[PDB]
């Protein structure tokens, strides 16, 4: 459905990019990520009690209870309707609108509530100030969430990609270059209300540690010397595209940077 933040009435999180816990748990938090993408989820139904998932939308792993570490976020793949199944109630005893409800979270299959940088759990009891407030953002935050997911997914599977063959003598090289291309016309500068759009983009790529990504990227095809060299690892189809990779790469690295 629609993206959004959840806040207390700081606001419901993960830890930041390159994070010792592995971001896979969750916390509330206020300060700058209210204004950051990795603060931001989606609510995906299978109104009051109508069960649905969370997903989180950077990393598009979905909210979930498990025995070993209670709760946490969790790889699609493992997202199944038991674990990651929630509702929204109006109280704790035994429809919804955006920025009015005050909404309690409950896990579908074991009824404990949502509750508590401080760590976010599931407890039987919880807390008084555990109601949430559902509250919109801005376009320009979920599409660049949107993006953001996109491109990490995207430029992972290149990253594995290159691993698979590194030092032994099929790669989305169309995906990529796409993706490098529409990447740099989307922080193209311009108007000091597009400027300051743009900053803002740029810094919400940075948090969720697109450089990084990046680089990672520029790291793995410079070890070779030429597409020649590269060629005799991946496809001579493949080493094709080896210069002009690597040349948007750096573009985009040059884009994130950039006034």
């Amino acid at each position: 459905g629609h993206v959004l933040r959840l806040f207390h009435g700081e606001c419901l999180t993960i830890s930041a990019a390159d994070s010792d816990d592995q971001r896979r748990l969750v916390y509330y938090e206020g300060g700058a990520v209210c204004t950051h993408a990795r603060s931001l989820w989606r609510l995906e139904p299978l109104r009051w009690g109508q069960p649905l998932r969370i997903r989180h939308v950077t990393t598009g792993r979905y909210l979930a209870l498990t025995e070993d570490q209670g709760l946490v976020v969790v790889d699609a793949c493992k997202a199944h309707t038991k674990a990651t199944s929630f509702c929204f109630r109006v109280s704790k005893e035994k429809e919804i609108k955006y920025g009015e409800s005050l909404c309690f979270v409950q896990h579908v299959a074991s009824g404990l509530w949502l509750t508590y940088k401080k760590k976010a759990i599931l407890h039987q009891e919880g807390h008084m100030d555990d109601a949430l407030f559902l509250t919109r953002c801005q376009q320009e935050e979920s599409q660049a969430a949107r993006m953001i997911h996109s491109t990490a997914g995207l430029y992972n599977q290149f990253i594995k990609g290159l691993d698979s063959f590194s030092g032994k003598p099929a790669l989305p090289i169309e995906a990529v270059i796409l993706s490098l291309q529409d990447l740099i016309g989307y922080f193209e500068p311009p108007k000091q209300s597009k400027l300051r759009s743009l900053r803002n983009r740029q810094s919400l790529f940075q948090e969720e540690g697109m450089l990084s990504l990046v680089l990672n990227c520029i790291d793995r095809l410079n070890v070779y010397t030429t597409a020649a060299h590269f060629a005799e690892y991946a496809g001579e189809e493949a080493a094709e595209s080896w210069k002009e990779i690597v040349n948007l790469l750096y573009e985009l690295l040059a884009s994130l940077i950039r006034g």
